[PDB]
């Protein structure tokens, strides 16, 4: 009868997100209003902060793992934003490259066409990546994220370019870009050689072969014996063309059998249980003895020298390595070691060419065919030299864009060289692997994990291969001099060639002839020079980013070395590993001092999302299912250093966690809404409640913000939310409803409370700004008292406050220590839930307390308690050694509810005065 005679307590501030609908409403604000340059501008910015963004490639929208990283950079440059310091983030992105040109190739034949002209083939491909660049802004600012997305960074652009190409001057001028000669990764569908990064390897089924070589009538004259045939085994039945040798284990024993096979000892009972060879033996010999031995090659009746390898295991085959230097990288230092042919007549699209022939290596039948379409052929050729046929299935090689397995081809390449010792910026001497490794020393690594991954991977990498046969891309821009047959390296050349690339891009290199890219004093001699027209590892282009966005712009973009980079574990084999390279040839150390990493999103059964498995969920999908601002909270709350699954239990529970932070919010924004906005020029009297919830409030801010300097979110958004469901809701807002409804909007009682609530919902805010930021953005568009005690006019005005200064505290006050009221409290509701089972008493205001700790704030108790009473009353509900409960005697009263009034139905003493207000 008297719900119209209460404080109203209510704000304009919604209980319903309706994210899907005002989300897009904020971030349309933020981009048009410069929200970005806003930050940057702040006038009390102290102390600077550089994320320097890794560049995803301009090919596709956005997929789940884009969000993923997009919003974890978001919060950790939000939170140093709010911290006060000057931000630096210009995201970027990867413009060159496969995977941009296949998408190209794959759509010309579809369309049944070809491209051939240069400059317009890398015009469809520049036009494709400028598309996508587009759509993923536009993507990524829908998650809510802010940098400086209308200027960003793209190896595209002619400065960015000729920084790439500057960058690969300074390699090569540091005498650290080689030639070399030797069996790389060859991939046959894209007819381009390839390194690690752009290798992918697939469980594949191979054949896999045994193969008897017989000795030459002089050998077994020299061995003494009638038969002997040395047994290979292969799974590439392919090189076997190339064979030039055959490789044993230094200073071993090798078994003679009676049928006359040849194979290691200690593999011949695992090789006789196969039955490749036959379980007798005849004869021993040590492999130092067979050495310079010759053996017949049973597929093209080919000499055979038998070496001695280096490291021949003993673990798998026959201790006998079937040697064919042009497709194997040991296999080629063995035949320059014994100073033997390199066969290879493999062409650029993996097929035989006209090399069989003229060396008879092959018959002709096999001209123009495809090295893998022709093993079966090959393998019935043998005849009986093959003793034994399997299919095994091994992790296999395949190219990352083509998907189809690679190969290994001898060819002349540029790379960059990791045991070459080159000239320190210090004036010392070290190799680049050296140097990596001590820089690596020396960046933090979040999780600590990832160190040992990175340095385990720069103590085995090889030599790195730079040169690419494909056409999107900057090109490695040095000419060969005829007369030397060397690349030029000369200041006045490289520069030139820079500047042309700064003003007009990488195209001239195709367009312009050699005179026209020589400097002037260089023309005279222009027949003498040629261009290479290899183009660069789109890694190396990546791994260049520190120079040309941070040291390019001389900090306008952020510091080099960054403060932070972060993005998946995977770039431990990319990203990080490239910039660590050039970091360290350029500066002698890693162009970022700390990593963070997170792990990959996964679907429910942590597999990998794939269009095969059909298991993919989008990123349109999921931001309209759940909110932006959802699926942020999603990933804070998560331990986002590992797989993260996507499924419908998991965001249910994080929108549960959404909804009780909007909640509370709600509540706090209500109860303070009617206070007078002078109570925020003038202190209060707080209870010793009040005083125990700010002593909280400090304790877990101190906790969240701990928490959140260490990128552990999940560990601060656990100590908030505790705080909000145990401290705040469950004691503080419930023993103060009283009050916040029923007492004086003049009592200063209440008065403190709000303020209270005012400085919870400070904190609040401040921490969960980097997080849930359209959010809080909301909460200050509908709290005038917030933005006035806050001194903000939106979220980007918040600064961290100190409370004993807002609120007017004494120093040396004494803390409050509740521990023996708190016990109290929860062995009272134990108590009262057995007697609410029983149905004895409906709710805690029924009754009457009697401590017999009679040393304890007697009004503590009741405003924590929530009984009626304090002491001796006449009907006992139940008794414990603490207290005895009674049933209030007094009626409910019909305003409050509470049992306070003395006659039915009639409002209690406190409701009664605040009835006769005037
Ligand atoms: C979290 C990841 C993947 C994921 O989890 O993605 C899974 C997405 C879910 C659905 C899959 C989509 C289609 C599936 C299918 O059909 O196959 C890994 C991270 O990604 C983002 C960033 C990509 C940037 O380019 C990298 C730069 C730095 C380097 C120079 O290249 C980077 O941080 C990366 O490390
Ligand atoms: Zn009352």
């Amino acid at each position: 009868e008297y719900k119209d005679t209460l404080n109203l307590n209510t704000t304009t501030f919604s209980m319903k997100g309706n994210l899907s609908v005002n989300e897009p409403k904020t971030y349309a604000k933020w981009q048009e209003q410069q929200a970005f340059k806003r930050m940057q501008a702040r006038k009390d910015n102290h102390g600077d902060f550089t994320l320097h963004d890794g560049p995803p490639y301009a090919n596709g929208h956005l997929h789940l793992g884009h969000a993923l990283n997009k919003i974890l950079k978001d919060i950790v440059v939000k939170r140093e934003y709010f911290k006060g310091k000057k931000i630096y983030y210009t995201p970027g992105w990867d413009c060159h490259g496969l995977p941009i040109e296949q998408q190209i190739l794959e759509r010309l034949e579809k369309e049944k066409t070809s491209l051939e002209n240069p400059t317009l083939f890398r015009e469809k491909c520049r036009d494709h990546a400028k598309k996508f660049l587009e759509i993923q802004k536009n993507e990524f600012l829908q998650l809510g994220v802010l940098g400086d997305f209308e200027d960003p960074y793209k190896t595209m652009d002619f400065k960015f370019e000729a920084s790439i190409y500057r960058a690969l001057v300074e390699v090569a001028k540091k005498g650290l870009l080689k030639e070399r000669h030797k069996p790389i990764y060859w991939s046959y569908a894209c007819e381009s050689a390839l390194a690690e990064a752009e290798v992918e390897y697939k469980m594949k089924k191979s054949p896999s072969i045994f193969v008897a070589f017989g000795l030459k009538k002089e050998s077994l004259e020299k061995l003494k014996v009638k038969k002997a045939s040395l047994v290979i085994w292969t799974t590439t039945p392919w090189t076997l063309y190339a064979n030039v040798a055959i490789a044993l284990k230094k200073d071993a024993v090798y078994a003679l059998t009676q049928k006359g096979y040849l194979v290691a000892k200690a593999l011949h009972e695992k090789l006789a249980a196969l039955g490749v060879v036959d379980n007798e033996i005849t004869h021993e010999f040590n492999s130092n003895d067979l050495e310079y031995l010759v053996a017949t090659n049973p597929l093209n009746q080919r000499d055979s020298l038998v070496a001695l390898g280096e490291h021949v295991g003993l673990e798998d085959g026959t201790g006998a390595v079937h040697t064919a230097p042009g497709h194997g990288e040991e296999d080629y230092y063995l035949g320059l070691r014994y100073n033997l042919e390199v066969l290879m007549s493999v062409d650029e699209k993996g097929c035989y060419d006209e090399g069989i022939i003229h060396n008879q290596l092959l018959d002709e039948s096999y001209l123009g065919e495809h090295v893998f379409k022709a093993q079966k052929r090959i393998i019935e050729q043998l005849g009986d030299s093959l003793l034994l046929e399997q299919e095994i299935e091994h992790s296999y090689p395949h190219c990352w864009r083509t998907h189809k397995p690679v190969i290994y081809r001898a060819t002349t390449q540029w790379f960059i060289l990791m045991d070459e010792p080159f000239i320190q910026n210090d004036g010392s001497q070290k190799t680049l692997r050296e140097v990596a490794l001590d820089a690596i020393e020396k960046v933090e690594f979040v999780p600590s994990s990832g160190k040992n991954r990175l340095k385990t991977m720069i103590e085995n990498r090889p030599d790195w291969c730079l040169s690419r046969q494909r056409k999107w891309g900057v090109p490695l821009a040095f000419f060969i001099d005829k007369r030397t047959n060397k690349p030029c390296f000369e200041s006045e050349v490289l520069e030139h060639v820079a500047n042309l690339f700064e003003k007009k891009g990488c195209d001239v290199w195709w367009e312009y002839s050699v005179k026209d890219l020589l400097p002037p004093s260089y023309q005279e001699d222009a027949k003498h020079y040629e261009k290479i027209m290899h183009i660069l590892d789109v890694w190396f282009d990546s791994g260049s980013t520190f120079k040309a966005v941070l040291e390019d712009y001389h900090g306008e973009k952020g510091q080099s070395p960054s403060d932070v980079i972060l993005e998946g574990s995977d770039q431990h084999r990319g990203w990080f590993q490239s910039s660590l390279l050039i970091g360290c040839v350029l500066n002698n150390q890693a162009p970022f001092k700390k990593v963070i990493t997170h792990g990959f999103i996964v679907d429910e059964k942590g597999e990998k999302m794939s269009k095969s498995k059909g298991n993919v969920v989008s990123l349109d999908k999921l931001l309209k299912t759940h909110g932006s601002d959802v699926v942020r909270l999603w990933v804070a709350f998560n331990d986002y250093q590992n797989d993260l699954r996507v499924s419908q239990t998991f965001f249910t529970q994080t929108e549960q966690h959404y909804k009780k932070f909007r909640n509370t919010l709600k509540f706090l924004l209500a109860n303070f809404s009617d206070m007078d906005l002078k109570n925020l020029e003038r202190p209060h009297n707080f209870s010793p409640l009040d005083h125990f919830m700010l002593e909280t409030l400090e304790t877990i801010s101190a906790g969240v913000n701990s928490a959140f300097e260490e990128h552990d979110f999940v560990k601060g958004l656990n100590i908030l939310m505790a705080f909000v469901t145990n401290e705040l809701s469950g004691i503080y807002l419930d023993a103060c409803k009283d009050s916040l409804y029923c007492d004086s909007k003049n009592n200063e009682k209440r008065q403190a409370i709000q303020m209270v609530l005012l400085a919870t919902a400070s904190k609040l805010c401040y921490f969960l700004a980097p997080i849930l930021t359209h959010t809080i953005e909301e909460v200050l568009e509908h709290s005038q008292a917030l933005r006035i005690f806050l001194q903000a006019k939106d979220v980007f005005d918040l600064k961290d406050i100190s409370v004993s200064e807002k609120l007017h505290l004494k120093e040396f006050k004494k803390p409050e220590n509740f521990e023996a009221v708190l016990a109290l409290r929860s062995a009272f509701n134990e108590e009262l839930d057995r007697l609410k089972k029983e149905g004895v008493i409906k709710n805690s205001l029924e009754c009457a307390i009697e401590v017999k700790e009679k040393a304890l704030d007697e009004n503590l108790v009741e405003e924590l308690l929530m009984v009626s009473f304090v002491g001796i009353a006449k009907e006992k509900l139940s008794e414990t050694p603490a207290f005895t409960l009674f049933k209030a005697p007094f009626y409910k009263c019909p305003r409050c509810w509470r049992f306070k009034s003395e006659l039915e139905n009639t409002p209690c003493k406190r409701c009664e005065q605040v009835l006769k207000e005037r």
